[PDB]
């Protein structure tokens, strides 16, 4: 029973960079984050990751355990944001905008340590949404630890934070 639960939108790139080495795109972090929400009963989970991350590990952009991305895609959970090469240069659509817009329109939660304040300054309704619906986190090795107080001490509990009740 997970439609008393708010839909969950995970910043795949943020979580990947947060987990393990802070200089490595660690896809296990994405799996661990998703698994944490799955074990609680969530059924509406979307992970946004730029499409160019499917490319093999380059020295500029290191990445581990790539197979998880496609696996999560086949499981309907992960969605790739558009990206392509024009005239020898990589063009990337702002995945952060996908994250914010989807979560806002689905009336859900954003899982990220990124504040997205450029987008917040762009649209007032987005700023208010982010202020009230951003779930930050911390990684202790393979342990995914979100705070019981997402909005501080006067905010709701983590349990009630994820419910539409
Ligand atoms: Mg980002
Ligand atoms: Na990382």
């Amino acid at each position: 029973d997970g439609e008393n639960l708010r839909p969950v939108v995970i910043d795949g790139s943020n979580v990947a960079m947060s987990h393990g080495n802070k200089e490595v795109f660690s896809c296990r972090g994405i799996k661990l984050a998703v698994d944490w929400f799955l074990e609680r009963g969530h059924k509406d989970i979307t992970v946004f990751v730029p499409a160019w991350r499917k490319e093999q590990s380059r020295p500029d952009a290191l990445i581990t355990d790539q197979e998880i991305l496609r696996k999560l895609e086949k499981e309907k959970i992960l969605v790739f944001t558009p990206s392509r090469r024009v005239q020898g240069r990589r063009v990337v659509c702002y995945d952060d905008r996908f994250i914010v817009k989807l979560a806002f329109e689905s009336d859900g939660i954003i899982v990220s340590n990124d504040n997205y304040r450029d987008l917040a300054n762009e649209k007032p309704e987005w700023k208010k949404f982010i202020d009230e619906r951003l779930l930050m986190y911390s990684f202790v090795n393979d342990k995914f630890m979100p705070p019981d107080d997402p909005l501080g001490r006067h905010g709701p509990s983590l349990d009630n934070f994820l419910r539409k009740k």
